[PDB]
């Protein structure tokens, strides 16, 4: 079974080196369980004061979305770096070139591609060309909830939901592409709490506190 | 100051010398108008019957969007070999790639780069990184109508309009699948409006005219960002 | 063992769903009888489409090949998305990176290299780059005739013949690249019809019918 | 004449639209006097705490200066972005990629390259590489004093120096290869604070603060 | 104009600055008086030395062709590495990569490329490739003779002839692909003494010793 | 386990076929012996040679250090071309290519990377990369010595010493080579390639050779 893993930009923001340790366990873990993983990397605040910075002096939007992408592969080498023997050491740039580095079966960890897109929309095109059912989104919140949890208290997290009920609760988490892709390809997508990644079987199993999101 | 064409795939179906052959007058009009001009072709039919064939065969949908942006690059190959000198002789295969091949002062033409969207969004995406304020789409037909002209008779030739307007015009009508046909697609519209980027719809039939299309004299839709 | 599979570009002309059924049909069949398989792909009529239209604009000699190149290319790509995981995911532009991908232990699937040849010069090198003993090429036809089978009717199948035999009959198929890369590493060349795929395993028996070409 | 500038990491901390901005200017200055320029950027406090936490977890000192690496790396594609059509578009990753990159007349800016080195050694090897004859680190500090300013209060600053004396001051600045190269190729290096940038050019004339290095 | 010059690998056996001077002199010749020049190496007696060795522990016929371009192109790096400025810093490793390096306006440097065949035929391609009219090939001889002058004593050279009755009197210096490439692209090939290349312009306005090849 | 084999250039020079089939028989008793296997080239004779002619036309120390950099790595070629299908094929150019090469659990043969350095540090930042605990550095010489044993007569053979001895008695290993293997706490056995016959042996202990402990 093939398995994709977004990991949220706020896991490195923590600068925790639990995070980094119950990541580097899950996917050990995941492997013994007869899966293979791929691993993208969100920018985090590394990449939102890179962008600041360079919007400050002008810089176009393009360019802006590349310092946010090269923050993404930062994340990515630091997590490939954790995984030593288990991956396969070389962070793809394309979509393109992680389907060449996907051949080595191994595992692959990835930042972002291109301008235009969040790194959940690279995991919905990385799960798409691994053919991974699941896309497990593993971010600071527990789940899906009806507005967002960290405007709006007393808000009730969504176990159970459709991509067309996301779109419109969502009007980051997950972007117009990588919902475009998760539909069209019919993934499943997992948004957990990156807390329990050490959980991560139990999550695949329904047992967890998650939220599971059915493409239609 | 810069300017991207988008050409569409169409213009390659034909396998006509003269759509070669005006395309290349056009980019030394341009080059002689003091342009530097970015180039993006479109995957046409050669895309499409490729895409048909490995879907029949359950190959996936990244993979068709692959063999779409392949048939897009043997299209720029064809119309980078048609520049010779003018060309950087680099057929870039992401917007990275596409950033450092442009600083070489010279044409770059590119085809498509990822899964997941058209050639106009490559186009956007392209125009964006070198600022270049017009993005010309050299299409099948005059500019943009109402509806899709190719469907609904003596809909009315829109000369300008909004991004907003075009959104509207284009809404609803698009499949997620690899190969759809589409003008400009999400990425390309969420694209020109961030950067401010003025589109205009043209046929290629008049490339022979682009400097005349530019100052607004002949039927062309300019499309304003909003 | 290594064996190398060159696939004519008419192949690809017939837009047949059937027919890449039948070739990754018949590339699991060697896997299974324990062949390593490299595909060399030709370019069929959109490479000649291409070189006719660059032709009348006057592009020269150099750039008309490397468009039938891309084309033949652009097959390999369609050959190595149907076989997923059998093959690594990287079509290679020259012998160098054939050798490189080759060292994979995967499939792998190559369009053309370089100007002044064809795709079958391209399989006597990737042949001799492995170390293949055997080249196949999978054509429109059903082996060696006594002259082109496209233009004379009635004209009769040789099942066995030298190189020099081939030369004399040739003066398509083979180029003088192909037969001097057979003849220096000593490989033997079986054409067959590619229809005939399915038999790919009776044919190297030497059970079915195909020419067999000896290296002198 | 070709010129390289060393620029700090502490630069790129703290955070300032100005330091971007002056540096910007300090560049098309020197382009318009008639400089080529090359640019190699630090880690930082980004190189500092991706390390620090990859430690933390047991990475390997190889990946941990790798991690430096790509900090460093980040800071020279937010310069690069900043000069727009001035500069070629490639940060190289080698000694080897930036003679290649050199070779376009533009403006280069690198990070790092290779473990067991800083990216001082980095700006000794591309100004040895581009033939260029001076060297100027800009820091955080005014020049070479007789101890580390940022700790040793009422030191005082040494205007004019030889490699010798400075391996006696250091026993980072500058590293071993740093020195080794700027003596091997007679390479005089000026440390000034990058503050100053925007008055680079009196530096360059020897009418500012900054500390002369002779090679011997 | 474009020029390709061949620079025959006993150039480099001579093991003399003397050679690099004049050949560097050469260029700036060519340059001054309007032409782009292009240069290929060839491997020389090093190519023969790692070709020995490597067929006496039985390495196959590509690998060796493979340590014949390696060594051809080591000289490539040499000549490249003489010209500093005037060229463009890379050795491109194929047809494909010439023809990108050949887009940045410089001098561009090539050894080999692809087994089966000779630096002579790489330098017909990238003549082809180039729109160069004229191919020079600079060799150990005064021109072509009517039989190997190394091999028969006492024979005249040939100053004027075509490429039939070339692949006549060699039924080296000119192997099967460069006939084929100078013929379809109607490329003009004078042999000369490296010696000579101080006299270069005088060669090219047919006023010193040479053989001009016709392409028939 | 991870072992890197360094190769003097001079190994390249003598121009014998025993050599290479002799490195080819150790490493595939490396590999019998359940050792992943590294190997770095030296440039030798070649390299000195393109350095010198380049030198004399003024050609500057970096282009130098790389026409060094490219004769060791066609010495690298040669060797993975030996080596077959025990090896990925290809030479990585840098420490970070050499990571990703050697993710592919085969051989892997590398010429230089970098101005400034010599192919020890080359050994060494790759021992570090591939997490081996020992490098070996397989040279015309039967171990270290007291002083250089070319330059001077009557020297013996230290079979046991530190990192800190090393670069006492070298005033082999560069600085760079030596700072990575005492940060990375690497063992450095030097030996004769003329030995790699008996590389297990050395390994072990049992013949001549001498082991430098990092300090
Ligand atoms: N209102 C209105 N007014 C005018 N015209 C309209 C209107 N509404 C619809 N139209 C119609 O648009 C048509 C013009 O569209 P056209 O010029 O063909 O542009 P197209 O792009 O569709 C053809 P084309 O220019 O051939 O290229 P594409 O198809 O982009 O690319 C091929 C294929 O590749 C894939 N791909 C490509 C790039 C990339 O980065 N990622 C990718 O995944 C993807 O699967 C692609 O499908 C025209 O005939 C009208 O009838
Ligand atoms: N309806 C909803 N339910 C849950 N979370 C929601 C939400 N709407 C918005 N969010 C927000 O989505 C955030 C998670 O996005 P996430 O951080 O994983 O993407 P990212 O990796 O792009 C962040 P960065 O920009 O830091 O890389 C949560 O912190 C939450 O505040
Ligand atoms: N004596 C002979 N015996 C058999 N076939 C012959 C022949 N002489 C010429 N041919 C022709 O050679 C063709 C086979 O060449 P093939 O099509 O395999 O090469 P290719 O892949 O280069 C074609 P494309 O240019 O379409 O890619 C047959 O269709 C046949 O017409
Ligand atoms: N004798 C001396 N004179 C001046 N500065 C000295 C010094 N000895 C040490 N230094 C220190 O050198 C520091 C500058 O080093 P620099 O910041 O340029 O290198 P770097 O780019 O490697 C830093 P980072 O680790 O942030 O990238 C000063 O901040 C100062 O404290
Ligand atoms: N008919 C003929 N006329 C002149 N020279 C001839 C010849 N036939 C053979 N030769 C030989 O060809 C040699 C020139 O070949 P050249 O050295 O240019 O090619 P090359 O670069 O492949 C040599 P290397 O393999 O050393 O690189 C001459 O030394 C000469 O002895
Ligand atoms: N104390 C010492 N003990 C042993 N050898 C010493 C030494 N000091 C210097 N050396 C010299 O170093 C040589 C070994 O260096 P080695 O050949 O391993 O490096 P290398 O691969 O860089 C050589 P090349 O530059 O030819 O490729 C010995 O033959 C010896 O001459
Ligand atoms: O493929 C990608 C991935 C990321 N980003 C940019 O990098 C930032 C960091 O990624 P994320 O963690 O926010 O998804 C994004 O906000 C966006 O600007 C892209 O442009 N493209
Ligand atoms: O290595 C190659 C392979 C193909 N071609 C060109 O591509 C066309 C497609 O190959 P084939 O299928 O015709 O052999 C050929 O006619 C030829 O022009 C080359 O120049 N070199
Ligand atoms: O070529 C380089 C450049 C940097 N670094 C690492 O990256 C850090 C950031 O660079 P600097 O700003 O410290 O020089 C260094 O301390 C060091 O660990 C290297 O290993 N090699
Ligand atoms: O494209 C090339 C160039 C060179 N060689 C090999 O490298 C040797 C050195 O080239 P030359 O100088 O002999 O032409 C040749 O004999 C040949 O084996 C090739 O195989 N292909
Ligand atoms: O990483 C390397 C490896 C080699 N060399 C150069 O190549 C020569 C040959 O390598 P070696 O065999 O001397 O180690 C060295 O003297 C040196 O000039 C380098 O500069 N860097
Ligand atoms: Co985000
Ligand atoms: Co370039
Ligand atoms: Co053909
Ligand atoms: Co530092
Ligand atoms: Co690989
Ligand atoms: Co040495
Ligand atoms: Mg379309
Ligand atoms: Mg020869």
């Amino acid at each position: 079974m093939n398995i994709i893993l977004k990991i949220s930009g706020k896991f490195f923001d923590e600068d925790n080196v639990d995070n980094l340790i119950v990541l580097r366990q899950s996917i050990k873990e995941l492997a013994d369980n007869g899966f293979r993983v791929g691993i993208v990397t969100g920018g985090g605040s590394t990449a939102r004061r890179y962008i600041k910075l360079a919007r400050e002096i002008g810089i176009g939007e393009a360019y802006l979305d590349l310092l946010g992408i090269w923050a993404s592969r930062l994340n990515a080498y630091l997590v490939m770096f954790s995984l030593q023997d288990l991956a396969y050491m070389h962070v793809p740039q394309s979509l393109e070139e992680f389907i060449q580095d996907w051949s080595h079966g191994k595992v692959v960890v990835t930042g972002g591609f291109q301008p235009g897109q969040s790194t959940a929309a690279v995991a919905a095109l990385v799960a798409e060309a691994s053919s991974s059912k699941t896309l497990v989104v593993a971010t600071n919140v527990d789940g899906v909830y009806e507005k967002d949890p960290r405007i709006y208290a007393d808000v009730k997290l969504i176990p159970h939901l459709t991509t067309q009920d996301l779109r419109k609760i969502l009007e980051e988490l997950l972007d117009p592409l990588a919902i475009k892709i998760v539909e069209r390809s019919k993934i499943r997508v997992i948004v957990m709490n990156y807390r329990k990644l050490n959980r991560i079987i139990d999550i695949l199993k329904g047992e967890e506190v998650s939220s599971i999101i059915e493409p239609v």
